């Protein structure tokens, strides 16, 4: 078969998209400028790095007054604020002060650890119940509530690109921005697309059919000393970086934007709890967890058979 590769940047990282040509459909040129032109709508709607994104500009309202967004932005939003309940509590896209203190936003930080005051004050305007929606449009009970889509806009924007593909005739693709993927059909060799797990390097490569893959954290954290955990993920029970023994979180789903919100999620959970939650509502999740001994995975009943 013929396989076209289209790459190019997004997000503050890259897309990789991979096709098989076929009879009829649109030249590689104009489904690139198309594929640019939505993932710049992506960014539009939903950076927190522009000041004048849809998100920013609701960040920046100061009013408990309706804010009119897209359907997509409100769609996204939607789909946090489900997770959030999926994830009791541990998914939280209203924890964007706690990530830019913590130095994992657009907000310039120091080295110089922030203090206990410091800490309870970013704490205190967080929290998923200050935020409502009402057709396409957000609400903010409280001035200063920042919204962090960057756990579900990666996989939304996935999304788009594949319901793109899908619109113009392509039914054999791989869509990756960032490490989050779709997929559908068949490769280059007529065998389903394939996906390396990564395991402390030791590499297992699976076939999830037609799905959406997401994964949070990677094999190397295994490799650093004790002390406290480096990490852009916060639990927002203390307000810090997450400091479990979960190494990666890898999660199946129809949905990239589903898939990328749920690992982050069930990774701030943790083993015990999160294995429970993806038993209770049949989700394909292998964790990677840290043991004395080494490393653990724990599959779901529904992740199995794709080893
Ligand atoms: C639309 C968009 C535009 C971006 N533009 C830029 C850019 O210009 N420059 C740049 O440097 N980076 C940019 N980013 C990246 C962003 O700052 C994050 O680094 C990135 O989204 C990391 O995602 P991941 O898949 O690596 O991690 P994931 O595990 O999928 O998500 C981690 C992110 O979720 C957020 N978060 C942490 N804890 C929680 C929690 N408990 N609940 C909910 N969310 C939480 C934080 O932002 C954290 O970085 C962009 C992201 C998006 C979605
Ligand atoms: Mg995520
Ligand atoms: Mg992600």
């Amino acid at each position: 078969a013929e396989q076209v590769h289209l790459s190019g940047p997004t997000m503050g990282t890259t897309y990789n998209i991979k096709y098989i040509q076929q009879p009829g459909i649109a030249d590689s040129k104009t489904l690139q400028t198309e594929i640019d032109r939505l993932l710049e709508e992506v960014n539009d709607q939903m950076s927190t790095y522009r000041k004048d994104s849809e998100l920013s500009r609701f960040n920046q309202h100061t009013s408990s007054e309706p804010f009119a967004v897209s359907t997509q932005t409100l769609t996204v939003v939607k789909e946090a604020i489900r997770l959030n309940g999926l994830t009791e509590g541990a998914l939280d896209v209203t924890v964007g002060p706690l990530v830019n203190l913590w130095g994992f936003g657009p907000e310039a930080r120091p080295d110089v650890v922030p203090t206990d005051e410091e800490l309870n004050a970013r704490r205190a305007i967080t929290g998923i119940e200050h935020l409502t929606i009402e057709g396409n449009t957000l609400s903010k009970d409280i001035p200063e509530l920042y919204v962090d889509l960057s756990t579900i806009a990666k996989g939304w924007g996935v999304d788009v690109v594949a319901d793109y593909l899908q619109s113009q005739g392509i039914e054999n693709y791989m869509v990756e921005i960032g490490g989050e993927i779709r997929l559908k059909g068949l490769n280059r060799d007529g065998v389903p697309w394939r996906i390396a797990i990564e395991k402390p390097s030791v590499q297992e490569i699976i076939e999830p059919g037609d799905y959406a893959i997401a994964t949070s954290g990677d094999y190397r954290n295994y490799f650093e000393q004790d002390g406290v955990r480096y990490s852009g993920i916060i639990d927002p029970t203390t307000g810090r970086p997450i400091n479990n023994r979960v190494v990666s979180v890898t999660v199946l789903d129809k949905s990239c934007m589903t898939a990328d919100g749920l690992a982050t999620g069930l990774m701030v959970m943790g083993e015990e709890r999160g294995m429970a939650v993806a038993e209770a509502n049949q989700i394909p999740v292998l964790m990677i967890v840290k043991t004395d001994d080494g490393f653990k995975e724990y599959a779901s009943s529904s992740f199995k058979p794709f080893l």
